[PDB]
């Protein structure tokens, strides 16, 4: 089994997200030796933005006839979509920040979602179809405030999360699963956290 | 009559976000004469993401014994925000990338939403007064407003709303051109100029 970690906070030591993530994938490998571990830092490292230049050539009409500079702006994009496509299992830590993601994960679904590689179209009088297929989720996510769960007061203001979800979807990841820790100013933090990591170690000793 | 226009999209001339806004800023204008436009360039130009230096100088408890080097952290940040205070009218034009916005103006929103200057705590609340906002946006797809199939997947126009309610900007209007939408959107957007 193969698991692509993209961790996106920009924290260190100190990430919450990151940390519980590593829970999650310290207990996978403990049950599961041989399993293989890649990670895509996106919150310590800064992914580039889509450019013009990104959009010509990954929506080119005869994609063979990309120059080598066109293919220059897409090498990152194909480096990240392979290693989604080498996956079984993708692990997603996130942070909340301002109600969604921090930009670089922004920038990572940016990269990957990519037309006649991870979705694709047909005219009927557009009609998309996820390309991936076999693919599960896990994403694992930190929130200084409370309430952005369901049934949570803040329900409507999540665009982290819940977006994730659907960005995924798009690309055929149907199959997702979100742990959530709450409460990381205020520091029932402890509670909320212990609740995350004893859910992520059942979790990955499922899997 | 002070104005600052955010542009997300990375494509130039042929942004569609980019042209709706411009035709409307064009139309300001000349109705308002002494109006006065910045631009901040959020999709051409690489605004970086937030650090965990950045957390650390924006977070810090006593930001008035910030070292330089935390103050050097935040500058963007601080020159971001004086734009925001000394306008009247944000205007934000943008597309739809993947449910959301490109990742360059997510990046704007983060480096402007600042504790103790345009939001604070004691409960959090707003620091903003006065301001307006205009969001020009543009979608490939259709169904993503009000009452469109589509409408919950929409983490576009709906997310900047909840992001700009929260330090203080509640009076934003949203145009979007999905898909003619375009030529509708042209025309509300001259009456709103006037
Ligand atoms: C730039 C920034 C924006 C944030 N926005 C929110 C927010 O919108 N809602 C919330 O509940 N917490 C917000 N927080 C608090 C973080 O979500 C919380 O600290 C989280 O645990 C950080 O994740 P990490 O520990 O993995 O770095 C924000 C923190 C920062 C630094
Ligand atoms: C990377 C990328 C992602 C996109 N994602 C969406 C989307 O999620 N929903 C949609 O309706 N259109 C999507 N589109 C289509 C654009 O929203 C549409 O072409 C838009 O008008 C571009 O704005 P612009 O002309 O100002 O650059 C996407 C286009 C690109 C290049
Ligand atoms: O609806 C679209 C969509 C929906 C969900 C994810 C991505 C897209 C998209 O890239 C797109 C592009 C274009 S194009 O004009 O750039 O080809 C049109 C529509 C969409």
């Amino acid at each position: 089994s193969r698991i692509l970690a993209v961790h996106a906070s920009p924290r260190g030591e100190r990430s919450q997200s990151r940390r519980l993530a590593e829970v999650f994938l310290a207990a996978y490998r403990e049950a599961h030796p041989q399993a293989r571990v890649a990670r895509r830092e996106v919150g310590r490292v800064p992914l580039p933005a889509v450019t013009e230049a990104f959009v010509a050539a990954a929506f080119h009409p005869q994609p063979e006839q990309r120059s080598l500079a066109m293919q220059a702006d897409l090498a990152l994009s194909d480096q990240l979509v392979g290693e989604l496509f080498d996956s079984d299992l993708l692990v997603i830590s996130t942070p909340m920040y301002n109600f969604s993601v921090p930009s670089g994960l922004k920038a990572w679904i940016d990269q990957i979602v990519r037309l006649g590689v991870t979705f694709d179209f047909v005219l009927d009088n557009a009609q998309y179809r996820p390309l991936l297929r076999g693919k599960r989720a896990l994403i694992v996510t930190s929130r200084g405030g409370h309430g952005f769960g369901p049934g949570g007061e803040n329900q409507a203001m999540n665009h982290a999360d819940p977006w994730l979800r659907t960005a995924l979807g798009f690309i055929g990841i149907d199959e997702v699963t979100v742990v959530a820790a709450e409460g990381e100013e205020s520091g029932s933090f402890e509670d909320s956290c212990d609740e995350a990591e004893q859910r992520l170690l059942a979790l990955a000793r499922s899997a």
